[PDB]
Parts: C-alpha cells; sequence; structure tokens
C-alpha cells in the first residue's frame, strides 16, 4: 500500500512496483533533506560564535569553512533533486526548498565577503554565482510546473479540479518561493544592519482557488477555468457579495447567483462585477452580505444527490463574527454535507484553519450553474501578506506590486506573470497616441521628521528604450522627473510576453539619493508612471515599484 | 528471494516488493560506509604524513583540511542513517558504527587542536560539539533500541527466543558500542603520550544469554524472561555447576535441574545459587563440576521428539579440556540433536568459537521445566573484556564498574543500567538509619617504586547534593575523605530511574594530585563508597569507580 | 517495462521486481554524474578566474578550495560506483568515467602544486594518491570486465554474438578510457605550457569486432572466436579484399570465401593472409578490391531463410566513394536483408555512421561456412585514432606502440595484452642464441631546423635486468646504445604474462637529453630494439616507444 502524492502523477503509478519504488525516492529525498538542514545547523551555529567575536581568528577560520561545506552540500542537492530523471515533478517541491536555503545562504556569504576574507572586494565572483543559481533554479521550476500543467490539461476527460489542485498546490509550494528570489540579491536590497535576517517583504499578489465542483464532470477544463477563474486584474478587495435563491418553490429554494462589491487598494470607490450564474424568472436577490472583516475561512452546504445544490455558505471572519447566506428552503432536504474551504499553517487542518494560523483570506466568489438548482461555485482567495494600505516601511525597503494600482487607462492593462514574480503585471503599450498609464497610491508610516526622503525603484521589463514620466503627489502638489528603460528583452512579432524571464527583469530608479521623494508623516502619496510618446510595438511591463528609505548608507552606496 | 536480517522486523516484510526494496537499502549503506572507510583512510594518511614531519606546513594543512572533510562525510552518514523513515531500526547496527567513528575522529581533532590551530584553544566549540554528537547518537540509538524491543514484547503469541536474540544481538551491535562513548572525551581521558589510539579500558559487564527452548513454545514472553534470564546483581564469576537427573527410569534419565556456584570479584567466598528445576522424589544430584578455567563454548545434546529432553551438555575449558554432564542414559534414546552455543569473532564460525577467537565466557546456567524430563536451558555469557582482578594498571586510566563490588549493605542494591552504560548500576540508598555502602577490591600491578600515586574518580548519578564518605584500605590500613555529588537528575516522586541519560552522568575526585591514593606494589586495596547520613529520597548511583595513576602531566592539568 | 542494458547480466534480471529496482540504481548513478559534472564546473569556472589574475590571493585559495571539494566528490563517487555489490558490472562504464575525470583532475592539482602551495614540493603526497588510484580504478576495472566476460563465456549453449558485443563494449567505453592513464601522469608526461588539457595523444591499437552470424548458432564461442576473431599479430592497415563466389549454379550465386591484402605500418611490402572459407571446386574468385581509402562503414545483404547466404557487401570509404562485392545471383533472390555495421559518435546512428562522425575504420575481413552457400562474415575495425605514418610530433611526446613495428625476428613475437594497454604487445624473448628483434619505422614531421634532437623512451615490462641495444637509423647510417631494463615482474615458471599489472611497467631512456636522437626533417626513422645475449628465461616486453622533443625544460628537468 505505497503512499500517493498529488504531484507523482509523472511516475509510473499504474503498479505497485513502481509505486513502492517512487515511495523509495521520497523517503530518500526527506533523509537528504535532513541532511542539508544539519548542514545549515553547523554553519548557523558556527556562524552565531564569530558574530559575537568577529575578531577571534578561529571563530572567523570555522565558520568560512564550514559555509563552504554547507554550501557545497546545498547546490549538490539541488542538482541531485533536478537531475534524477523520471522525477523531476516529483522533487520539485523539495527542489524549491533546497534552492531557497542555497540562496539565503549565499546571501549570507556576500554580506560578510568582507568581513571573512582578506583581500575583500571577492564577492563579485561569489555574486556572479548566486545570480546564474538564481537563474537555474526558476528556469528549472518554472519548465517542470508547466510541463505537468500542461499533462493535466491534455489528460482525456480531464477534470478540472485536479487541474486547479495541481495549480493551487504548486503556487504555494514552489511558485510563491520563486517569487522571493530577487529579494536575495543583496547588492539589490542591502541586509537590514542590526538584522541580517530580514529582507524586504515580498507580497504574493496571485489568487488560487478552492471550489465545490460536480464529480465527475463533463465540463471541459477550458470551460471550467474561464467560468470558475477570474481574467486577470488589479488587485482587489472583497467588500461585499451579493446571492439570488430561486424561490419559485420553497421545498426547492438553492442558491442560483452571485454578485461581488470590491474595491481596489487604497480606492474609495466601491466596484461592482457582473451577476455570475442565474438571475431571471424566479431568481431572486435574498442576500447581501457586507465583509467588514477579511473572510479566513468559509463552508458551503449542499445536497448530494443531486449534488451542488447550495442551501447554505458560512463565511468565518478574523474578527470573530460569521456570516451566513441560507436558501431558507424548506423542509429541509435529506443527505446535506457541508464542505469547508481555507488555508492554515496546520498541517492537521487542512481546510479549516482559526484565526490564528490561516494564510489567506477570501478574494472573489463565482457562481457557474450545472443545471436548474445546482451550481459550481468557486471560492478567490489572496495571501494574507498582502498590505491593503500599500504602507512604506520606514525601516526598509518597500515593495509594492503594479497590480496594487487602482487606476488604468485605456492603454494599461494588466498581463499574465510568467510564474515567478508572485502574481501579474501591469502593461504599459501605445495605440499610436495614447500610452499606458498606471497609478498606486501608498501610505507614508507615522515618523516623527517633518519629511523623509526616499528613492522610488522599478523593477521592470520593456523591450525598447523607453522615455517614462515618473510622478508622486502629495497634499495636491505633483512632482516628476523623466528616466529611460533598458532594452531587457524581444519577442516576435512583438507580442506582449507570457514567458518573461528572470534577466528579462531590471532596476531603474527615477528618485534617488540625489534627488528623491520628499514625504511627509502618514499621508496618502499617488505615485504613477507613464511612458513618454511611445510607439505603437513598444512595451514597458511593470512588476512593481520599491520605496527606499535614504539612510546615509544609500546615499554613500549612491 | 530478498535477504532477510534479524532486525529488518519494523520495515514491510510481508511481501516480495517491499523486501526486495530493503535489500537495496541495506546494500546502498553499506557502500556509503565504504565511502565512510575511505574518507578515514584518507585521514589517517595524511595524519600519518602529518606526524612524521609535524613542523612541515604543507602537511599540516592537508590533515587539517582532510579532517574538517572527513569529519563531515562522517557526521552526514550517521545523519542520513537515522533519518531515512522507516529504517531506523534496520540501520541501527550500521549507524552504531559511523556514530562510533565520528566520536573517535573528533576525539582526534581535539587532542591535536593546539598543533593544528594557531590561536590554539580552539578546542572549546569542537568539545560542544563532540558532547552534543555523543548525546544524540546515544539518545536516538536507546530509543529504537527500545522501540523494537517493545515491538518483539507485545507480538501476538510472541517468542521468547526471538525476544532474546534481539537483545542479544543488539546489545553486541549498538549497546556495546554506546558503552564506549564516555571513554572518548579527551578531557576527561588525555590520550596516551605516546600512542593516541590508547583508550582506558571500558569493560562491558551485562550478560547476554543463549538457550535451548522448545519451539514454538507457549510460555509467555515474561515468563520466560524470569526463568532464564538473572534477576539485577553484583559481577560474578562461575566457579562450579551442579546437575540433577530423573533417575527412576534408566531408559529416561535426564537433566531435571542445576544449581551455580559462584564467586563475586576478588572475593575469597563461594556463593551457592538456589536450585532450579526438579530436585524432588527421583531427582538426584549426580554431578558437581569444578570449572577452574573460563568456558568459551557449550553444546546441550537432547531428544527430538519429544524435544528438550537433556542427555548431555559439553563445557569448553579455556585451557584445552573439557567437563561434561552425562545422564548416563540406557538405551541410548533415538533422534538426539546437539546444539552448540558460543561467540566468536570469525563469522564463518557463529556458535562455534575455538580458544583463540572467542568474545565471551560461561557466568550462569538456568533450567526451566517444560514437562516431566523436558527443560529449557539457558545459558549466561559475560564479556571476555572483564578483568577478574580488577587490576589497576600502571600506565592509564583504570575503569572498574561498581557491579564488580563484592560488598553491599542493606540499603545498597544494583539496579538496571540505561543501556548505554555496558551494564547495571550500583544504587546507594537511605532507609532514613542506613546509607547504602559498597566495597570493591582491586588489585594494584607490579612495579619498583616504594609507593605510587593515584586519583580515585567516580562517574555516577545523583538527585541531590550528597555527602559521601570514600575510603581506601591497604594492609589493614584505612584512609577516607568526604566529597559531595552534585545533582545530576530529577524523576517525578523519586523513584529509581530507569532511564539515566547520558548527560545524567558526571564525575567526581575523592582523591587526586593534591592528596591521592598511596598504593604499593601488588596489593590488594579495598576500596568503600557510602552517603554520610543522607535523606530517605537521596539517591547516589554509581557507574564506576576510576583509578588515575598520578603523573606530571595529571598534577598540572589538577 | 523496465529498460534493459547490455551489462545487465550480472544483477537479477528474472523478474519485474529486481529489473525496476535495477533502473533505478542506474537513474540514481546518472543523477550522482551530474553532480559530480557540475562539481568539476566549479571547479573549471574558478581555475579560469585563477588563471587570469595567478596572484590574486582570493582567486588562489578559491580555486584551492574548490579543488579539494571537487576532488573529494570524484573520489567519493567512484568509490561508491566500485562498492555497491551486486552493481559492479552495470556501474561499470560510469565509474570508469569518474576514474577518468578523478585522475584527469588530480593532474590538474600536480600541475599547479608548486604555485597554489605556499611551501611548493607538496605535489609528492598527491602523486602517490594519483598512482595509487590509478592502480585501483585499473584492477577493478580489468577484475570485473574479466568476470562479466566468465560468465559470458561459460554460459550454457553461450552466444557469441553476445560474447563479442560485450568485449566490443567494454573495449569502447572502458578499457580505452585505462589505457589513457598512463599519460596523465604528469611527471612522465610533463604538461603543454600554453595548453594544460593538451595530452600526450595516446593510440588504442586493439580490433573490435562486428560480424553477421547465424542465430541462434549452435557453433561454441571458443570456436567462433577462433574463425571470426584475428589471433595476435603486429598492426596491419586493409589494402585489398579477395572475394570468391560458388558459381555453379548461377540463381544461387553466393558468397563462398576471402582474402585478404595487409601491409605494416610503414611498409612498402603488400602481405597476403590465407583464404577464409570454401574455394574449391565451383567456388571462383570474382572480385579483387583495392581499398585506397579507408572504410568507415559497411553493409551485407543475405537472404533470410536459409540466412547468411550472402550476395552482396558495400564498403563505404571516407574518400566519398563505394566499393562492393556482388554474387550477381539471377533471378534476385527472395527475403533478402541488408545489415550495417560502423562506429559512430553520434547515439542516433549506431551502426551507421557518417564520414563526419565515424570512430574506426575497417582492418579485416574473415569468412566462416556454416553450410554450403551461407557463412558468417565478421568485420575487424581499428580505431581512427591510429597514426599510419608513425609520425612524431614537433611539439608534444610522440606514442608509437609496439604491434606499429613492420619487422619482427623469429624471437620476437605479438603477445595479447592485459586489457589496460590499449592493445597487445610485443614481447623479445631468446631461443638461447637469438634474442627477440623489433623494428618500428617513423616519419618526422615538416620542421625548418638542420636536425632537431628527441629522446627516446620505452614503456616496458621486464622479469630481470637485461641488457638492451637500442639503436635508430636515418639516411641509412645507424646509430645505437645499450640500457638495461629494471626487473618489473615475475611469474611462476617464467610462463608469458597475460595480466601484466599497471605498476609492472616501467620507463627506460636510451636517448636522452645529454646523448638524444639527432634528426632531420620529413624523414623515416627506423627505430630497433633488442637484447644482448639474453637467457632462455629472460623476457623483455615492449608497450610502446615515445618519442620526446628535447626542449629547455626537458633539459633542464633531465
Ligand atoms: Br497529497
Ligand atoms: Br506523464
Ligand atoms: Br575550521
Ligand atoms: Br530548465
Ligand atoms: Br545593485
Ligand atoms: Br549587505
Ligand atoms: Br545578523
Ligand atoms: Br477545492
Ligand atoms: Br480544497
Ligand atoms: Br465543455
Ligand atoms: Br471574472
Ligand atoms: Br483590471
Ligand atoms: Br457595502
Ligand atoms: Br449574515
Ligand atoms: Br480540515
Ligand atoms: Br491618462
Ligand atoms: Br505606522
Ligand atoms: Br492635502
Ligand atoms: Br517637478
Ligand atoms: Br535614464
Ligand atoms: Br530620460
Ligand atoms: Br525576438
Ligand atoms: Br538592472
Ligand atoms: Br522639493
Ligand atoms: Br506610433
Ligand atoms: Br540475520
Ligand atoms: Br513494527
Ligand atoms: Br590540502
Ligand atoms: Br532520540
Ligand atoms: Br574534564
Ligand atoms: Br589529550
Ligand atoms: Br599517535
Ligand atoms: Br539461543
Ligand atoms: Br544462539
Ligand atoms: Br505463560
Ligand atoms: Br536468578
Ligand atoms: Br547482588
Ligand atoms: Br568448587
Ligand atoms: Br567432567
Ligand atoms: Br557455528
Ligand atoms: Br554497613
Ligand atoms: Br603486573
Ligand atoms: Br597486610
Ligand atoms: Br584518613
Ligand atoms: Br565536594
Ligand atoms: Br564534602
Ligand atoms: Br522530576
Ligand atoms: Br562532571
Ligand atoms: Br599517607
Ligand atoms: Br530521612
Ligand atoms: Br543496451
Ligand atoms: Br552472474
Ligand atoms: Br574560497
Ligand atoms: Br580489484
Ligand atoms: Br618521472
Ligand atoms: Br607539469
Ligand atoms: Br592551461
Ligand atoms: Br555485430
Ligand atoms: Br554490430
Ligand atoms: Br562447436
Ligand atoms: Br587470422
Ligand atoms: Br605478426
Ligand atoms: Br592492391
Ligand atoms: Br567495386
Ligand atoms: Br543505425
Ligand atoms: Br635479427
Ligand atoms: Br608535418
Ligand atoms: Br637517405
Ligand atoms: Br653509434
Ligand atoms: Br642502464
Ligand atoms: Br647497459
Ligand atoms: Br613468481
Ligand atoms: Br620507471
Ligand atoms: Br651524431
Ligand atoms: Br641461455
Amino acid at each position: 500500500t505505497p503512499e500517493r502524492v498529488w504531484n507523482d502523477f509523472m511516475t509510473n503509478t499504474g503498479n505497485l512496483i513502481d509505486q513502492t519504488v517512487t515511495a523509495y525516492v521520497r523517503t530518500d529525498a526527506n533523509a537528504k533533506m535532513t541532511v542539508v538542514k544539519d548542514y545549515l545547523d553547523q554553519y548557523t551555529t558556527k556562524f552565531n560564535t564569530w558574530k559575537r567575536e568577529p575578531n577571534n581568528q578561529s571563530y572567523r577560520t570555522a565558520v568560512i569553512t564550514q559555509f563552504n561545506l554547507t554550501s557545497a552540500k546545498l547546490r549538490e542537492t539541488a542538482v541531485y533533486f533536478s537531475n534524477l530523471v523520471g522525477y523531476e515533478l516529483l522533487l520539485l517541491p523539495i527542489y524549491a526548498q533546497v534552492a531557497n536555503f542555497n540562496l539565503l545562504l549565499i546571501r549570507d556569504g556576500l554580506i560578510n565577503a568582507q568581513e571573512w576574507s582578506l583581500a575583500r572586494s571577492a564577492g563579485d565572483q561569489l555574486y556572479n554565482t548566486m545570480v546564474q543559481y538564481t537563474k537555474e533554479y526558476i528556469a528549472h521550476s518554472i519548465t517542470w510546473y508547466n510541463k505537468g500543467l500542461d499533462v493535466l490539461r491534455n489528460k482525456s476527460n480531464g477534470q478540472w479540479i485536479t487541474f486547479n489542485d495541481y495549480k493551487r498546490e504548486m503556487t504555494i509550494q514552489v511558485l510563491d518561493i520563486l517569487a522571493l528570489f530577487a529579494s536575495y540579491d543583496p547588492r539589490r536590497y542591502p541586509a537590514d544592519k542590526i538584522d541580517n535576517t530580514k529582507l524586504s517583504k515580498t507580497e504574493f499578489t496571485r489568487e488560487i482557488y478552492t471550489a465545490l465542483v460536480e464529480s465527475p464532470s463533463s465540463k471541459s477544463i477550458a470551460a471550467l477555468e474561464a467560468a470558475l477563474t477570474r481574467d486577470v486584474h488589479l488587485f482587489t478587495w472583497l467588500k461585499r457579495v451579493d446571492f439570488w435563491t430561486n424561490t419559485i418553490y420553497q421545498d426547492l429554494r438553492f442558491l442560483s447567483a452571485n454578485k461581488i462589491g470590491f474595491s481596489y487598494t487604497n480606492s474609495s470607490a466601491m466596484q461592482e462585477s457582473g451577476i455570475y450564474g442565474s438571475s431571471g424568472f424566479g431568481s431572486n436577490l435574498t442576500h447581501q452580505i457586507q465583509l467588514n472583516s477579511n473572510v479566513y475561512k468559509t463552508s458551503i452546504t449542499d445536497t448530494s444527490s443531486p449534488s451542488n445544490r447550495v442551501t447554505k455558505m458560512d463565511f468565518y471572519k478574523i474578527d470573530g463574527t460569521l456570516a451566513s447566506y441560507n436558501s431558507n428552503i424548506t423542509p429541509t432536504p435529506e443527505g446535506l454535507r457541508t464542505t469547508f474551504f481555507g488555508f492554515s499553517t496546520n498541517e492537521n487542518t487542512p481546510n479549516q484553519p482559526t484565526v490564528n494560523d490561516y494564510t489567506h483570506i477570501l478574494s472573489y466568489i463565482k457562481t457557474d450553474v450545472i443545471d436548474y438548482n445546482s451550481n459550481r461555485v468557486s471560492f478567490a482567495w489572496t495571501h494574507k501578506i498582502v498590505d491593503p494600505n500599500n504602507q512604506i516601511y520606514t525601516d526598509a525597503i518597500t515593495q509594492v506590486p503594479a497590480v496594487k494600482s487602482n487606476f488604468l487607462n485605456a492603454t494599461a492593462k494588466v498581463i499574465k506573470g510568467p510564474g515567478h514574480t508572485g502574481g501579474d503585471l501591469v502593461a504599459l503599450t501605445s495605440n499610436g497616441t495614447l500610452s499606458g498609464r498606471m497609478e498606486i497610491q501608498c501610505k507614508t508610516s507615522i515618523f516623527n521628521d517633518p519629511t523623509r526622503s526616499y528613492g522610488l525603484r522599478i523593477r521592470y521589463a520593456a523591450n525598447s528604450p523607453i522615455v517614462l514620466n515618473v510622478s508622486y503627489v502629495l497634499q495636491g502638489v505633483s512632482r516628476g522627473t523623466t528616466i529611460s528603460t533598458e532594452s531587457t528583452f524581444s519577442r516576435p512579432n512583438n507580442i506582449i510576453p507570457t514567458d518573461l524571464k528572470y534577466e528579462e527583469f531590471r532596476y531603474k530608479d527615477p528618485f534617488d539619493a540625489i534627488v528623491p521623494m520628499r514625504l511627509s508623516s502618514n499621508q496618502l502619496i499617488t505615485i504613477a508612471i507613464q511612458p513618454l510618446n511611445m510607439t505603437s510595438n513598444n512595451q514597458v511591463i511593470i512588476d512593481r515599484i520599491e520605496i527606499i528609505p535614504i539612510t546615509q548608507s544609500v546615499l554613500d552606496e549612491t
């Protein structure tokens, strides 16, 4: 009775013999990871010892020696996990973990390169290695994530639920990790002087989905994907959920449709979605629930046969309250079942997190009719790490993904991210006359200084040197500048890239230590980016803007 | 046809597929050990080269580099062997071997820490590592030894013979190794100046058993354990074996009972055991064999159906002679079989060692009646390393386990060892009025000095700071001192601990370089330990006393 | 459906379970090799960096550290691959690759020993390691190559084709690699000053065979080996192929016999072989093909039932032309099939190399009658690396195997090589009166100097200190010298050794920097070796002569 895991479908699972060997591969892999962790423990112990007495030659030699051994072991393990043919997909999650550790360790070596070396500045070679490895690890992960996706997508009578299960697990266990790599570059993101383990916080803006779907389903993966998931969009915050009920027959009252009230980041306007489901004759709006608090867990109750006839949905809010949709069907139907959805750090409570261990909050709901009275209901979730105020930290580089903008003009649109950026991107294009414009509103933190200086950096991709107008508005007053992008990528026929690589993202600093943004305490800042007279084939794709506190160190570095 | 090993019962052995994978795990483990040994060979080669020319910077650098690589490899392998889930028990023996090598190597690094390092005294961190690893390796080994033991103990219709086979093999292949770890501490046991590989000799005082038991047996594991093994006791030396025979019917003369004549270490008194078996009507004492020489091999002859009707037993002595029990049954019964018992270093002659390769000697025999004329017969064995004279070496630290005492008062008793000390312990307690007292007689070696100085150290465990009266008698004259123990452990309700940990054993030196024991050549020394007015809840548990030659080095160190 | 490989016959292949585990072993081995290659990549990258700025202490430290880690990993992997019991033969090819890499890396360390070390001359210990490893790797490879050979040789109803397939694959994948090891010794073959990767070119003179044999065949392995392969001989070059056809019945015209016209290296004489096959009544010589250009691919066409009735053979020459044998049978028989033979670097075109990727050329053909009109036809192949002019390079040590001689007297004979020298050897013995003499003609390259000096070295094995007369003839003038061999080996009854070990081959320099060979440009040089009054039990076995350009470096070194 070999154990089965969600990502073992590319191995031979048709027989007990192969399944047993696969089980061994997993067991050996875990043992190798325990060895990796022991090497890391040895490094940390010697590192801490050295830090307490930096001038001790013996401590210095010991940590350098351990750094070299541990670094070699991490790299070797990543190579092994990505080169055991036939098990690439199976080992992708553990590979991502070791790759993650490998890069974090190298970051440590770069931070202390000067102190450890005698000639100093010997971090150049190690830096090139870090960049090379970052590219390799992301490339391998994206390649295999997509290979597995294609396998499930083209599977005969493929089931969408399995396809989605895969995307969700890969996002949580692999893709989210890849998104952290950019922040590990210590030259791009200097380490906190007091606590080197601190990192510029990376946000994962992508949405993952959970859904109640009939099983088996005869609807295609493509059809269900379009009906149950959202097309690319600016990050939204869930504010209200409307529900319709079929009310013609009281003993057959079930959910019939839903609508969503939502808002963009730091926007005072309420957006309204279209209606999902059936809202015609006999289907009436019966509920309008204001979700004033984040929802960290939901449950849905439906009949078993026929399935998917929904009588209730519960929404658990972080403020401890519960909101619910009830069809008020009477009498109560037979065979009701309740399914929970949510994400927890506790492996023991998979779909039932508590207010203390949830990792995602509800962002959307879509209803898709199967037959009269029966529907598939999907729940979209966003990572709890996303800041609803686009707050600018006083003590670290603040990352604010471009999808958290609250304004896009006609030639600015959200496009699908490549998979390693943590979410989607904003493409600024030109129809020949109008150039794409994005506006993102951020909130400064509370501080005593009359004003503080901050640099403004942009992580982007561009297919040509394009002049950008970048500005920031504070208290009705706008200040701007111009800066040109470099050509970071090229694609045949200049089609919007769906496969941007890590190396195709670069950085530009419209505002810096010389001419920084001068911001006051606890104010709403409007930052805007818009190309200046750009051609119809030129493209500027923004991943995120970054706000950099201008300190003495940043000043000298610049 | 996968190979089966005594300790693979915790793996899935119900099918050929799992058995085949398990066979591979064993094969890969052996290959990893061969790699470990090659790393050790490389270290030794470079070490020897450096030793011949210590000042050669190139040799010094080479051995340090190899030490670091080999040390890393040994640790990594120990971690792997203890973290391959589902194979912990299977790999315990090989894990013990690598753990053993890992600690011996670290000992080497500590011994040469000063010469190899440039700042010197850099052995502190390495020392902490050695202590940490020692605790980890013992903990893992004891945990799994006991898990496997419980599995066999609670097995439906469990067979005692399998249970005992397991304890015996685990003792020889794992537990005995753990007992050596304490002696590897170079701060506690300074390395011999001439030959660093020399170690303070550790004695394994535990008894292992072999037995002729009917198969299958309907008697419980608990019942057979009590009937075939000995309750905790001071170490004894086998001096005489008495045998009874059922003599009513000449054609049915078989072994019916046995008694043992034994002596404590360096005791001139002969102790007599109770009679084991049937000694009533028709059962008569027919043999009294004086075992003047150690027995290294035995054989027992019994009928096959019914089995266990014993007609003969042979005892092979190291002086080349043979002693035998013969029931004198006439005529000779049909279906006689002979079974040999013994322990050899030669894997080819399992139960039949020669006078040149035996590892254990006979210490006891117990008979347990199955039915009239049929008996189970157990043979107890002690390790040949145990010194029958408690001799004090002139050139090394002498270890003398407390169980080798020859006197215990009413409040002093032997208690079961935790499994990593090589045998049992002596607990000195108090009934409120009398405190436990133990006396151990040791023999000094032959030397020319009028008298030599020796320190006296005690490895013990205690649940409170208790004052101890420690003395030594030489030529009728007693000299003593007092020293207090430290609190090394605590247990709920102050119950005698059956699970003392390595860290719960500490050391105290009643006699040292300042005030040592002054002993003359080739004399019997009586050493005694007894708490001074101890409370009824206080406990002092002695593992062993150690005699330390007081040399210039020991003097300066103290 | 586990994959099957030619050298897995020593593993349990009788069932799917074992085959599946074996498949995993292969997959894991490939992953380990990918790790090995990554360690090598890291070394190379750091090496190149250091070379560009040798005085950079940081670069120097980095490459030394990587050298140590990578060297440790290569050795560890070689040990693992040779100590995974039950898989020695299966892993022999990959083991040879890692052993090869291990030695090449150590060579690198020796070359840069002085620059990397601070005390210098620290290469002695590393050199001993290299020699030790070379002996170990060759010993393991030869031992297992022969074990596998014996298994196939003594297989019930053993098939010669399988036996030969094995010898051929082992030669290409293992034996040829072993032959390179001698040249890796940097003390024996100093590295090229400009490009350290350059090596003294080693020639593999052995022949491998391909053949069309009936299947199954009732003829023994020994019988077919004798009938289809050549007895030991001096290296020969294929010049002409003669073919006989059975011509009595026009509708049954098939190949009946063949003869070979060949020449020794740099010999103006044409040698004629005996006739192989049937050449009596009804069998007539119909073809005499002059092979003026090397043949890199052949094909043979025969009927299917009965099989082996040959109607055509095509010979693809490197000059782009095609020569063919045609039986002219009429009408064309039914069931004709065509089989191709050849060796390519392209794994996709196994038996069909192109003029751009072939690795071997045709050296011989033998025909063996099965029944009237049906024959087995074997094709012998020599490695394309063999120089047809025994050219003496101007810029490197030239190796010229003794089998490339073109003259041997009565007491000089070719003997079977041990398997690690790349081919056979020349044994110079004595019948008491005449001592063996070998003559090899080499061509100097084109250069402008009136004359250049070259040392002459001999790689040999000898069972006693024997005086050798060594001479070289240039433009009719002979110059000679005498030098004695050392005793390098001993065998019972002084039987010609069939198992010479690496350590049993040593070197002697008849001509050196002091008294070198003085050769002019583009001339044919005749080099001869012949013992001086040698006893009947003395033996001098020559592997190869080596010509050494006498440069300033060689002069100072000598
Ligand atoms: Br799973
Ligand atoms: Br697949
Ligand atoms: Br160190
Ligand atoms: Br890739
Ligand atoms: Br930078
Ligand atoms: Br930094
Ligand atoms: Br820190
Ligand atoms: Br779901
Ligand atoms: Br779910
Ligand atoms: Br559909
Ligand atoms: Br949508
Ligand atoms: Br949008
Ligand atoms: Br609202
Ligand atoms: Br509500
Ligand atoms: Br749950
Ligand atoms: Br606009
Ligand atoms: Br704040
Ligand atoms: Br304002
Ligand atoms: Br401005
Ligand atoms: Br610019
Ligand atoms: Br600009
Ligand atoms: Br392009
Ligand atoms: Br950049
Ligand atoms: Br300003
Ligand atoms: Br345009
Ligand atoms: Br066994
Ligand atoms: Br179990
Ligand atoms: Br070294
Ligand atoms: Br444990
Ligand atoms: Br100590
Ligand atoms: Br020491
Ligand atoms: Br020593
Ligand atoms: Br037994
Ligand atoms: Br036994
Ligand atoms: Br019982
Ligand atoms: Br007892
Ligand atoms: Br006792
Ligand atoms: Br007696
Ligand atoms: Br006797
Ligand atoms: Br035996
Ligand atoms: Br007393
Ligand atoms: Br003595
Ligand atoms: Br006395
Ligand atoms: Br006293
Ligand atoms: Br004290
Ligand atoms: Br005291
Ligand atoms: Br307690
Ligand atoms: Br202590
Ligand atoms: Br005294
Ligand atoms: Br008391
Ligand atoms: Br194959
Ligand atoms: Br075999
Ligand atoms: Br380095
Ligand atoms: Br060998
Ligand atoms: Br040499
Ligand atoms: Br060289
Ligand atoms: Br080079
Ligand atoms: Br062939
Ligand atoms: Br072939
Ligand atoms: Br035959
Ligand atoms: Br021949
Ligand atoms: Br010949
Ligand atoms: Br010709
Ligand atoms: Br032709
Ligand atoms: Br082909
Ligand atoms: Br001659
Ligand atoms: Br030339
Ligand atoms: Br001439
Ligand atoms: Br001459
Ligand atoms: Br000589
Ligand atoms: Br000579
Ligand atoms: Br010999
Ligand atoms: Br030599
Ligand atoms: Br001359
Ligand atoms: Br002679």
